[PDB]
């Protein structure tokens, strides 16, 4: 019973430890992302006499260019990973070791 | 007994990592879609500023390099690294475990069989 | 007997991990080259347009749109990203520990 428990707690701490490195990896790419489309937008602001480019507005990848697709509405919203069934996992454990009442 | 409580704990582990694999998923698919969009527009701008078109295209070996170079590269301006190649496809993350893992619950439950 | 089919479905959920740990790393180190690449290609328009000479670099740190100096550097470059499999080699080591029971 103590061995397998211990196996289900590697399994929860190998899925904690891969949603840490996941967060870390999308908000590090998301952060870099948002720069090169500020910088971007910057250059495209400063040869403005090059703006007889249009922006496509309404239209996405449908197409599997012609006009911009990336605007001051693109930037990413940092990704905040749900740790939800973990956080319940943790407080499973607490109540699993509690039923040791013998 | 005790049986069921780690049934319930396997459970909770794989939800959590279907969870993830969702969110991943998610986000994975939102970067290559942004990504993909900053690629169409820098080729965009490019093909507009053909006066900047004494820039060469990596030959090959210098692309392939640079996508190899497993640190984050020396890179200083040389050609260009981003085609029309350089599209992301979107990332299917596959749920195979998970979804064999469902199917072992069902299992699990019927090997109860006794009487 | 149910011993080993609890062995089973730990299993199940630790190679399940272990599948999404490469599917992410794979991932990540596909997007992270593609915007180095981006990053390269951007550096090297700025270094053949004299006439944005004008644009400053950004002065870093903190306070963070609206368009004024770049951010983008040969600072900017991702590191590839190194998925450690720690617990999933513990888990694995557990296993063949297990079985010898
Ligand atoms: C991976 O997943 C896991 C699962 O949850 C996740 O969990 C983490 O577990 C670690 C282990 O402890 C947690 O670490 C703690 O973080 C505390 C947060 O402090 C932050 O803010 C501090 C504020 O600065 C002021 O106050 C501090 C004193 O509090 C003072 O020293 C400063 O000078 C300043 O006045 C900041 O200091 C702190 O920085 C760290 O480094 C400095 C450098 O020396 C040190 O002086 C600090 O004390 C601190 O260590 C940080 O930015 C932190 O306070 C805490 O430190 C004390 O308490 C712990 C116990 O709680 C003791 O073990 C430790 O020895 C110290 O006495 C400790 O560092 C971490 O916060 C958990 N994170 C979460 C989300 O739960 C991992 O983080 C995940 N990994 C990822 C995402 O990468
Ligand atoms: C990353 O991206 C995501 C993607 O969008 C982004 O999400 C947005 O987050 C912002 C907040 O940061 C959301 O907007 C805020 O909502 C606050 C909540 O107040 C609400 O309740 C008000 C009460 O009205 C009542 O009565 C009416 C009927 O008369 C009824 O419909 C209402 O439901 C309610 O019962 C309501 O008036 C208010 O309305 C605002 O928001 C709605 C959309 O939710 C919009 O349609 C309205 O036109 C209006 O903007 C709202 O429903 C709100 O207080 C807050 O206000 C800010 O601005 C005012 C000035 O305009 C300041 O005075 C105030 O202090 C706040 O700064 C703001 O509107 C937004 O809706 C989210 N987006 C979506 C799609 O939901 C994340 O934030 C991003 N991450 C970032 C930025 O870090
Ligand atoms: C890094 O990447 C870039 C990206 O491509 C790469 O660029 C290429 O550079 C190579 C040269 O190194 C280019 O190819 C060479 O072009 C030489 C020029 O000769 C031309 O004129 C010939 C005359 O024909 C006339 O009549 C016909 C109609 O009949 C007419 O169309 C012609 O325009 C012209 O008026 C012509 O025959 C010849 O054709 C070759 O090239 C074209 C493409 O330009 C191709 O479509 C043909 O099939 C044919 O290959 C050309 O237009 C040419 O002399 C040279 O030849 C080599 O090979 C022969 C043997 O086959 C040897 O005998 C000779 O000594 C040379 O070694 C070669 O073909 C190539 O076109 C560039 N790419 C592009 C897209 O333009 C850089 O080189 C890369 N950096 C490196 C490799 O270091
Ligand atoms: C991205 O990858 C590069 C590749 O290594 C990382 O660079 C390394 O950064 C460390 C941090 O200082 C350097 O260490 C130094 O070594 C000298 C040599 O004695 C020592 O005197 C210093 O005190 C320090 O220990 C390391 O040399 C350097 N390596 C290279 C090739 O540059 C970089 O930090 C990584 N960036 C990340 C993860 O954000
Ligand atoms: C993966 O993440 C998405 C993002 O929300 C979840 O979306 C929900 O999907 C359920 C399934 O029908 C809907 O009922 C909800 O209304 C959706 N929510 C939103 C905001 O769209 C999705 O369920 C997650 N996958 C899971 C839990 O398996
Ligand atoms: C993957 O992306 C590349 C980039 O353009 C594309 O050429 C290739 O066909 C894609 N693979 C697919 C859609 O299977
Ligand atoms: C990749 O997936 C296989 C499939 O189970 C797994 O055995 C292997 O350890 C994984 N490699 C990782 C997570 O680095
Ligand atoms: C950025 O490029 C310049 C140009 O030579 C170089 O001097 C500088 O050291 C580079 N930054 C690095 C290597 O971190």
């Amino acid at each position: 019973f103590c061995d397998m428990l211990r196996l289900f707690d590697f399994n929860k701490n190998a899925i904690e430890k891969l949603n840490n490195q996941t967060k870390t990896a999308v908000n590090m790419l998301t952060h870099s992302i948002n720069s090169l489309i500020s910088d971007n937008l910057l250059m495209r602001n400063k040869l403005k006499e090059v703006l007889k480019v249009p922006y496509c507005n309404y239209t996405r990848f449908w197409y599997i260019p012609r006009c911009w697709l990336v605007s001051n509405g693109s930037y990413l919203n940092e990704s905040d990973f749900r740790n939800e069934w973990i956080l319940e996992s943790d407080h499973l454990i607490a109540e699993m070791l509690s039923k040791e009442y013998q």
